């Protein structure tokens, strides 16, 4: 294992975690073929980041084949020779630069995530799962495929201090203080969206909205919560489940 | 097998049944990662109960690794050293204490169960499967994640004499005189919800509601029915299907 | 193989075909656990019929374990000792007695079949798949679980000369001049329903209804069609696909 | 391998590609049993085309068993002796004759493709995936199963210069300058439809439509795009994924 021989032990553990995140997304079917990306900061004094190689499926990602790039997307270490999807990295770059606290940035294009993205009122407070996101979610209006400077500014302004964003007509974005934290938020958000699409099948007018005070209570209940013990527990079970398919991801 | 060596044969058989119930829910995809729980009373002179260890997936549960707790959730026998989700057990505790007849209490967070939970009119009488629940279903208004004393009282009052409850905006709850009885009711309810979400895709106004007399007839037809021979038959087939994936659940 | 030793070669081939139909329904997920049933007439001078044993899953059915019953549901030959679901057989009995041309009667409780059943306008003419059923489909109003004499009469009157019925709020019924013919109609109907539930997700008012003449043309195009060469071709591919899972069904 | 011994290396590579396209559609569940078809032009001085043999599943198709036919559907080389679905080939023939640039023509009958087909406003501009098709999509009104001369003319007129068509109440059609190009467009269109059906579950009135300028921008962004490097990358990943199930398709 030549990659693990030359990188810091701290970089290696993040390579393993980010690769597991790619494979988990594949297992949970949060994928859109070769498009969309998960990034993580390499711990250390350098503004370096890990992302998938250009054209590999989430299913193929390993600790060893992730690509290390700088804030601009310039290859620092590409064990594949495939490089990266330079245009797909811009959103990751914009967020990582603006928010040094976010060590991981996930973006997905799932059926139900995009579906919720495409609705005026976005994510509704109609389930325990969605209500837990009350006051945690940023929205960003759709501006096209490429993220120009004008939009990059608005994207950061829209996110503000939050770590979950719905990219309207586009999909979902989650940040975290770790890969584990980002993935826990993404997993929960994706489920909240699954449930919304079913719930609303007869129209939003059939929905029961719990009272504002109840929403507020759940907000307080969830406000006690990315370095908490609940993150590690959730993640460790995902890992045990993943390993059930073999351990290639961490080579 | 050290667990089976020290527990009563009656406790052991309930450990096996409750473990099968966890694995069946995993097979049928009634799961929400590591959240939600199934409990059973340990037969005997002690108010002791079995539940999953904190952080294990339904897929991992075995007769040997279930945790035995008292009515408060205090460990009596924890073969895993993981303890339990103390806060998740409160609903089980509230119901078991109030209703000594219910030997099993199941709670789920499925896509379609929560979806039906989230609708004003809840479960509609529009299919044989849903109509069979007519007059069997309690509703409980959503009050947040943690179940405080004020809500615990209302939860018991809402359930009354029934053994099926829709926890609005939250999910489904089933009780039974046995694990088998509880699981049969849950299986049927979950299917009734699947069917409702499809049925109503063009709006509730497109639905055919059979006449009241017909609903009443089905109520009488189902009123002949948790110690009946139909429970054992349904359960024994679930077991044969489960065993098709291996017999680890009963170790 | 003791069953095959004592039955006519003509009975044996229908046992094989009906068992394949049970397993195919399981493969295609047209099942409702241990409920619902497929029946076939045993060719010969006796009014005898084959059906699943009480409590077996569709997945478990074999040529050897099907049960032979008379028009009343009395066991003639039960290789399992499990008998039959006597109450579930009544619908099969009512139709087989009334329509000697129908050598097979299938009844299902699928998510989308029941969903379409539950709607005022039933199956809409909005896809090639649904339009092909125009003028082929009977409807029967829901009257409860048990089929009493009053309802048995109406069921036969409702079906009339047709061989496809939507049992409102209940599910789907298909007949055929053979198991192959019945299964082809059921497969097509189930797909037409899948498509309808998706199509109508924004309401029936968003639907494009092709002109009446076009519907009429498709009716004529499908009117050329249960002993045609298209039935055998469709069935033979289902069999090849089934055999991909092993050949236990025909033992 | 007798087929590969007698055909040009250029024909052989298209046989391999078209077979992979059939198996991929099976893997991605874009199938309707034995109905629907993918065609490709055989490179060379002859107006010859490849299509599946009559009655084989997409899952069974191999480079060796594809059938070579002329523009009329007359067998030129049928390694199976099964011939072709002559009536199913007419749409392929009509398009291939009219548009010599299209080396591949795909037609599908998927749940969500037909569903979108069945709606007045067809494919809505409410997601990145659908907006990318803005101004690329032809519509053709439904006229029945058989494609007569009057309809053949209208079908070609409706398609015009485009290479993507929604066959209203019927399903989807994609063309391409290669099998790879056609498949990339089909994959994207099918996903756009999946997302639309979810998005619109509470009605089209809940949808956010990005402004016209934003749609226009995406049109320009996608207008840079069937011989581009993005086609090969998308296709090569599909192939790697397919090969994960074995390499029978290319024998």
């Amino acid at each position: 294992g030549s990659v693990r021989d030359r990188v810091s032990p701290q970089e290696w553990e993040v390579r393993v975690k980010l690769a597991a995140a790619y494979r988990l997304a594949a297992l949970k079917r949060w994928t859109d073929h070769i498009y969309t990306h998960f990034s993580a900061r390499v711990p250390g004094p350098d503004e370096h980041f890990l992302i998938n190689a250009f054209g590999l499926l989430f299913d193929e990602i390993t600790a060893s084949n992730l690509v290390k790039v700088d804030i601009d997307g310039t290859i620092v270490d590409d064990p594949t020779g495939l490089g990266i999807n330079y245009a797909g990295y811009v959103i990751h770059s914009a967020i990582h630069a603006a928010r040094h606290d976010l060590q991981a940035v996930l973006h997905t294009h799932t059926r139900d995530g995009i579906a919720v993205s495409a609705q005026k009122d976005g994510l509704l407070p109609i389930s325990q799962h969605s209500i837990a996101f009350s006051g945690r979610v940023a929205y960003h209006g759709y501006e096209g495929i490429a993220l120009d400077l004008s939009e990059r500014e608005r994207l950061v302004a829209d996110l503000g201090d939050k770590s979950v964003m719905i990219l309207r007509n586009h999909g979902l974005l989650t940040g975290g203080v770790s890969v584990e934290h980002a993935i826990q938020q993404l997993h929960a958000l994706e489920y909240a969206c699954n449930i919304q699409i079913a719930a609303q099948s007869a129209g939003n007018a059939e929905l029961v909205f719990p009272p504002r005070e109840v929403i507020a209570k759940v907000e307080e209940q969830a406000k006690a919560i990315g370095n908490g013990p609940g993150v590690a527990r959730h993640w460790n079970a995902l890992i045990r489940e993943l390993e059930r398919s073999g351990t290639d991801y961490r080579d």
